[PDB]
This record gives structure tokens, C-alpha cells and sequence, in this order.
């Protein structure tokens, strides 16, 4: 039941290659999740910034997890292969999921946990609001904190050093 899962290291999704990922390889690693696009406005300020923070901080232990959606406007309509070659275009290293839904009765099972964590609670409901929603996860796999579609990626530079 995706609903008792005490952590994100609990679930499993597949790469944008089409290959099962068990996500407690990212055990004693802080994660940001994020819900990507890539013909959105804030497509981006989110991948420079992503790719940013990955970069100077990964020494840290900072994990980035990208699920591509198209549920926001259609914003992400291609195909994983396309969506890997975009994303190859802003030098991303971090790690690129297969696209999937995160809200609705299919979205990934990951997503439906992370909307009712204590800490992963919306505004107005606990839905995706749009493209680039982040989820900030420490070490444990416990979610820690959400920032909503506005909140460019730096403004969660302030907070990782709560959870490194």
C-alpha cells in the first residue's frame, strides 16, 4: 500500500531509458523531486538551476530525481528519447526518469505518497498545481519540505543545509 510507504526508498520507477530504478539507492543522499517540462515558462530557469545546484553540491551528497509530465497545459509532449536529448542540451547529470502522471488514479504511486506527507502538504488541496513542483527528501527518504512551481530551484539552496 503506497499510502504506509515511510519512504521514498520504499518505491521504484522506471529512467527515461526504460529501466527499473530501486529508489533506495538514494539512501543517505538529500533528493530533490521535481516534476519537469520541457515547453513550459518556467522550463529554463529550472533546468540551469537544477543542473547549478547539482553541480556544486553533489560533494554534499545532493541527489536530483526528474519526472517528466505532460499533465500542465501539454507541456511535455514528446517522447523519453526526446525528453533525454533536451534535457542533454542544459549538461543535466542528475537522473532522468521515464515520463509519467502525478496527479489523477495513474499517477506514479511515488507521487501520490509525496502530496500526503505531513511536509509535502499543498495549498488548497495537495494536487500538482503545474510543471517544476519540488520536493525537497532527506537522507531517510522522509519528505521535508515542498515548494511550488514559482520557487525557482535556488530558493532551496537555503535549506539544504538542514538535511546534508
Amino acid at each position: 500500500d503506497w499510502r504506509c510507504a515511510r519512504s521514498m526508498h520504499e518505491f521504484s520507477a522506471k529512467d527515461i531509458d526504460g529501466h527499473m530504478v530501486n529508489l533506495d539507492k538514494y539512501r543517505g543522499f538529500v533528493c530533490i523531486v521535481t516534476n519537469v517540462a520541457s515547453q513550459c515558462g518556467a522550463t529554463e530557469v529550472n533546468y540551469t538551476q537544477l543542473v547549478d545546484l547539482h553541480a556544486r553540491y553533489a560533494e554534499c551528497g545532493l541527489r536530483i530525481l526528474a519526472f517528466p509530465c505532460n499533465q500542465f497545459g501539454k507541456q511535455e509532449p514528446g517522447s523519453n528519447e526526446e525528453i533525454k536529448e533536451f534535457a542533454a542540451g542544459y549538461n543535466v547529470k542528475f537522473d532522468m526518469f521515464s515520463k509519467i502522471c502525478v496527479n489523477g488514479d495513474d499517477a506514479h504511486p511515488l507521487w501520490k505518497w509525496m502530496k500526503i506527507q505531513p511536509k509535502g502538504k499543498g495549498i488548497l488541496g495537495n494536487a500538482i498545481k503545474w510543471n517544476f513542483t519540488k520536493f525537497l527528501i532527506d537522507k531517510n527518504g522522509c519528505v521535508v519540505k515542498r515548494y511550488g512551481p514559482m520557487e525557482e530551484p535556488l530558493v532551496i539552496e537555503k535549506d539544504l543545509p538542514h538535511y546534508f
